[PDB]
């Protein structure tokens, strides 16, 4: 419902660089040809043809030096270019382009998608808009260093939803233990409860979810339904026929249930003080919340084996890595290097559950002010109908 006008509107140098890359590469016992290259908004991917035997892991363990052999902040070595037998070398463009939220929001890919948890990621290395469905993730983990784009990235996601879902479609439980990052959304009618600030309430909020999931699963059985979607259609049906479905377990009639998106900003604070208990709850939720319409988003900027633990990783299939400071950090996030080779400012590596190959995406950009604009627009439509007990 809010308007898009609340958001701002959107070969020689190459071959020379291709020739220097081939020169710096041959500068070692690495013979390779730059058979091709494709330029995008932020980087340019050079396709190298390694000589017989030359492992693609040989360049990867030399990205730092190589990036230094030329004048670029960093260089990313993609071991496998989908569809081609060549190795990829991503270099930053001299003139970078901003990827505007609005440009992706105004695309068919976002417009056509029926899911209310559709989110804009950004654009792929070739300039194509990338959208994703939180419902299909079905839970996500966002991580990076401080100003690499995680926060802006999360805002892009929520705004995505605020540009397609009515509260009846999606409700949020926002956990911001420390500071006020998510506090900017206070008042949004979508909020199920006030932004959670006490670390103990957080645990309670999660426990609520766990029960809300069993409740929804009970109902789904009574109607012989598999998804939350199938349940709502049964309910829509009952509505069209003015044949209200009375609660089979109990005046009182069943109603449409919204998707609940649980957002935890810097769940590191949640771990470094209530870790064990939280992990316990996250794991249970992440295992069966999908069909029940409950989805987790865990954001952090302190990617450590203490935060992104084994269990956490084992329960959150989809992960997003914004620029990190080291390979270790990246591996903790993606169980694979690469994110320490991004160019900051929204540059990211998406890693879904249905593939081992990560995908580079330049995150959409949203002004802190546009967030306020969008939030003000939503609060004018009315205040949130809080649900009691979530925090108690």
């Amino acid at each position: 419902l809010p308007s898009l006008d609340l958001l701002t509107p959107p070969t020689f140098a190459l071959e020379q660089m291709a020739r220097l890359v081939e020169a710096r590469l041959a500068d070692f016992r690495i013979k390779a040809d730059v058979v091709n290259y494709s330029p995008g908004p932020v980087i340019t991917r050079f396709e190298l043809n390694l000589a017989p035997g030359v492992k693609a892991a040989r360049i990867s363990n030399l990205s730092r030096d190589l990036a230094r052999s030329l004048s670029t902040v960093a260089v990313r070595v993609v071991e496998v270019i989908p569809g081609k037998p060549y190795v990829g070398l991503e270099l930053p463009n001299k003139k970078r382009q901003t990827v505007y939220l609005r440009e992706v929001l105004d695309n068919a890919k976002f417009r056509d998608n029926p899911s209310p948890l559709t989110v804009v990621l950004g654009k792929d290395i070739a300039g194509e808009p990338v959208v994703a469905d939180l419902a299909k993730m079905p839970h996500l983990l966002v991580a990076g260093t401080t100003g690499s784009g995680a926060s802006v990235g999360v805002n892009a996601m929520i705004l995505s939803m605020l540009y397609k879902a009515q509260p009846e479609d999606v409700r949020f439980i926002m956990i911001d233990p420390k500071m006020l990052e998510l506090s900017v959304y206070e008042g949004i009618p979508h909020l199920l409860t006030e932004v959670v600030t006490d670390m103990k309430d957080a645990a309670n909020a999660l426990r609520w979810c766990v029960n809300e999931m069993e409740r929804r699963y009970k109902l789904m059985s009574a109607l012989g339904v598999r998804n939350l979607a199938g349940y709502n259609e049964k309910i829509a049906e009952a509505d069209r026929m003015m044949r209200p479905i009375p609660d089979p377990y109990w005046h009182p009639v069943l109603k449409k249930e919204p998707y609940i998106v649980v957002l935890v900003d810097e769940f590191a604070d949640l771990m470094m003080t209530v870790g064990k208990k939280v992990e316990e709850l996250i794991a249970r939720l992440a295992q069966k919340a999908r069909a029940a319409g409950i989805h987790l988003v865990l954001a952090t900027q302190r990617p450590s084996v203490d935060v992104i633990t084994g269990l956490i990783k084992a329960n959150i299939p989809t992960r997003i890595a914004f620029t990190v400071s080291s390979k270790i950090d990246s591996r903790t996030i993606l169980d694979q290097a690469g994110a320490e080779s991004l160019l900051g400012m929204g540059d990211m590596l998406y890693s879904g559950p249905n593939s081992t190959l990560p995908v580079r995406v330049h995150g959409a950009f949203v002004r802190d002010q546009e967030v306020h604009a969008v939030v003000q627009d939503w609060k004018a439509r009315g205040r949130p109908q809080y649900v009691d007990g979530i925090t108690s």
